[PDB]
């Protein structure tokens, strides 16, 4: 009845293992997504954060679009996604940060919509190898800004991400952590 | 209403450039402004309340919000159009062909037809309608997919632009929240329909 239960739910009944390291959830998050799943999603980020004074929410384009602006909507405050391609009016004031896929890419946003008064809320869809939440990491520390967390829908637990994250000192929240994808099935991290 | 107050955004925040492209970066395109997204939905939504609608069909990535928001009101899923590879994204694929007029190139869009179906009745949401070519690359794919076309619902529409005009010609319900009579000496001039 809460998001992590019903996100659990559609992983099992809906995701596709293709691969030790790749799970395919086309259906709900990443082609076509299912909006009353993003509102309870962006409602438990929210209750996460409630009391951190958060005054706006990071992410990038295009999967954590949908789950960021369902937190930002109950937070009530601004949602600024990171672009990976060239687009017709970013053009100024542009942050950037390297991300590398495990071949190296850029991704931006404009520093007019991030300023030191900021305490950021980053949100992703997935958590795997880190590095475009590093990247956003990097962006919201240009613009002088504090990070609040990171709130991630699924974390692959088995890679190397979110330890970078923790390490770093970050409060990394994710709504579905995943021990393994072996077997061709989903394991979730054991829950005491 | 949401037309209000997205024309009062558009009048306080919004930026005209070279008297010809309205740039909306602190709400719409790049920082995006939650709460007019859900009252935009919302009225899209009671638009097309009584359409038997099943799904909504968008395009990456300024229309990924507003669509998100119909869908929620509509209590419909939501797919989005990528124009880039995507990792899982290999199965029934359906693409169409865009051609831009302002830079005379030709770019794919794509979408399983995995997440459409014959028996879909589609609305299809988008942020801008100037030239109407990524708005005809949707009708196209949902047209594959053997569906239906409810209408097309866009938040800012350019009404000295063809789109909307080509859309209407093809018997299609364009239903705009915004439509922009000009734009010229760097002001936003709004259709008073
Ligand atoms: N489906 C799926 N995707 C994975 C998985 N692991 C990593 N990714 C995604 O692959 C991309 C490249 O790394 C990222 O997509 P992205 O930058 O967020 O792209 P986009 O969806 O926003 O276009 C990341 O989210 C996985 O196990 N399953
Ligand atoms: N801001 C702004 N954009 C305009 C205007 N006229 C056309 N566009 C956008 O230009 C792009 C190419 O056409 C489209 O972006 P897109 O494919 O939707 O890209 P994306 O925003 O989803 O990345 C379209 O929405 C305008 O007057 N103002
Ligand atoms: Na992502
Ligand atoms: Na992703
Ligand atoms: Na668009
Ligand atoms: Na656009």
């Amino acid at each position: 009845s809460n998001a992590m239960e019903a996100l659990k739910r559609k992983i099992e009944e809906e995701g596709v293992v293709l691969s030790d390291q790749v799970l395919k959830v086309d259906s709900f998050l990443n082609h076509q997504i299912d909006p009353l799943l993003m509102q309870r999603i962006g409602d438990e980020f929210a209750s996460r954060f409630a009391k951190d004074g958060i005054t706006k929410i990071v992410t990038i384009e295009s999967s954590g679009i949908a789950p960021a602006v369902m937190t930002g909507l109950k937070l009530g405050v601004p949602v600024v996604f990171a672009r990976k391609h060239k687009s017709l009016t970013l053009t100024d004031n542009l942050l950037t940060a390297s991300v590398y896929s495990f071949t190296e890419s850029q991704i931006a946003v404009s520093g007019t919509h991030l300023s030191d008064q900021d305490h950021v809320l980053i949100i992703d869809d997935f958590l795997a190898n880190g590095q475009a939440a590093h990247g956003l990491v990097s962006i919201v520390k240009q613009a002088g800004a504090s990070i609040a967390g990171i709130g991630i829908v699924i974390e692959k637990s088995f890679q190397p991400g979110r330890d970078e994250l923790v390490k770093l000192g970050y409060r990394v929240e994710s709504l579905a952590r995943i021990q393994s994808l072996e077997e061709g099935k989903v394991s979730f991290v054991q829950e005491v």
